[PDB]
């Protein structure tokens, strides 16, 4: 007996929204110390959707001086008198518990945790909770491992998990690597299986790959674009490539037929919220239907690809989080898709980084269009250094099949607009550029006349 319901609400990973709650309960409740509990905590709405998540509370018989507002959950009566709860997140020693239980592959009732073969987790490192985490808790211990404890759970395979695993498992270099994780059922013993967090290795003196972008896209009086920065830009290709023959090997290769049904209800949706794609709705549907009937080969990719999803350490670029294409459900997160999906991702994310810059300008500020054409100029340069360095690693070019690409790109491009324009609307030049460029980039590409 805590007010969860009290507490739960203020809180940053609480996504309630709006909504009234009938309940917020536990629907399980594990020992894992005499004053540490894991709880499965139930939280009903008034449509009757239940949405769960994990807590684990440290109990103290007396206010303890280190937590703060947010780690205090509430007060209850025990079996030696009145106890404090708090968010055993935000305890060093109840972290470092977890961790050991991650470390020796411990089963404690319903909860199973995993080393992954062969890893050595920092059982001795300072923990610290990662205030950057916002959808889940992190906690860093010293500069070796992150613990990822997810807030919301649900049924299924775990993604981020999932492919993680494959890919350290396989020896793949461009990872985070996954050192063990941990998981329940969804409905008791014997129930689908609910992910509940993972550990990974932790890069000390890494960069975020958009805070680089952007930083070479703002150097001044670079009117002759760097070499810099496209051989990063390269080398993350070859990174990209590398991590999707990893995931194709192991998970397998299949063709669909272009999405065409998938991208044109994406536009119609879109154009309600801007609408200044009517205007060239119709184009973009000429070239999506024009598609029709193309195979693609499909096969498992990131999902949600960009520069901040790249991490540079000294040795490499490192992809990170891949739990999917983002407000989607985890069954249609792990469907197959083009890695040229991913690709025109990453390409998105450059044209950003370069033109942020104009959209925070005055017009007065660059009047005569030379910091536009410096920034389309970077945008082409590091483009074409990705790309090419993809195909040194997959022996094959995305820009070939340019057509699919240049869509996938649109359909991002379009999903983009209507973002700017309900959230950031000083931001929509961006995404019509795009969209005008791309158009004649992907009519270019059906005609076969890319290069
Ligand atoms: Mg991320």
């Amino acid at each position: 007996t805590l007010a969860f319901g009290d507490w739960i609400v203020h809180r940053r990973w609480y996504a309630g929204r709006s909504r009234e709650l009938v309940s917020a309960e536990p629907a399980v409740v594990t020992p894992l110390r005499d004053d540490l509990d894991h709880i499965l905590l139930d939280v009903t709405y008034t449509d009757g959707t239940v949405e769960r998540y994990q807590l684990v509370v440290r109990w103290a018989d007396s206010p303890v001086a280190g937590f703060g507002e947010a780690a205090t959950i509430g007060t209850a009566l025990g079996p030696q008198g009145e106890r404090i709860a708090y968010d055993a997140l935000f305890d060093p020693d109840a972290a470092r518990h977890l961790l050991r239980l991650v470390d020796a592959s411990a089963t404690v009732a319903d909860l199973r945790f995993t080393r992954e073969p062969g890893a050595t987790l920092p059982l001795y490192a300072p923990p610290k909770v990662s205030s950057a985490e916002q959808s889940n808790t992190s906690v860093i211990f010293g500069k070796d491992a992150m613990l990822k404890v997810f807030r919301r759970v649900t049924p299924g395979i775990n993604p981020d998990i999932e492919l993680n695993r494959v890919l350290a498992q396989a020896g793949n270099r461009h990872v985070a690597r996954l050192l063990g994780s941990f998981e329940t059922s969804w409905a008791g013993p014997g129930t689908d299986r609910c992910a509940l967090g993972m550990v990974t290795a932790f890069a000390a003196n890494s960069a975020e790959g958009w805070d680089m972008a952007t930083a070479s896209a703002r150097e001044m009086f670079a009117d002759v674009v760097g070499s810099d920065f496209a051989d990063e830009s390269y080398r993350l290709g070859n990174a990209v490539a590398s991590v999707h023959a990893t995931l194709a090997e192991a998970l397998g290769t299949s063709t669909e037929p272009f999405p065409v049904d998938t991208v044109l209800a994406r536009l119609q949706s879109a154009a309600r919220s801007a609408p200044e794609l009517a205007g060239r709705a119709a184009a973009v549907e000429e070239r999506y239907r024009r598609l029709d009937g193309r195979a693609i080969t499909v096969q498992r990719v990131h999902g949600d690809l960009h520069l901040g999803q790249v991490l540079r350490t000294p040795d490499d670029w490192l992809l990170i989080d891949f739990e999917g294409e983002p407000g989607q459900p985890l069954d249609e997160r792990r469907r197959p898709d083009s890695p040229l999906r991913d690709v025109a991702g990453v390409l998105r994310s450059f044209e950003y980084a370069a033109y942020q810059k104009l959209v925070e300008l005055a017009p007065e500020q660059d009047a005569d269009g030379r910091l536009a054409d410096r920034a389309r100029n970077w945008v082409d340069r590091n483009s074409a250094a990705f790309c090419a360095g993809y195909a040194a690693v997959a022996g094959d070019d995305p820009r070939r099949d340019g057509d699919v690409l240049a869509a996938y790109e649109l359909d991002k491009a379009v999903y983009e607009a209507a973002y700017e324009a309900r959230f950031r609307p000083s931001w929509l030049p961006i995404p019509m550029r795009s969209i005008d460029r791309i158009l004649g980039k992907l009519a270019a590409a059906l005609e076969h006349h890319h290069h």
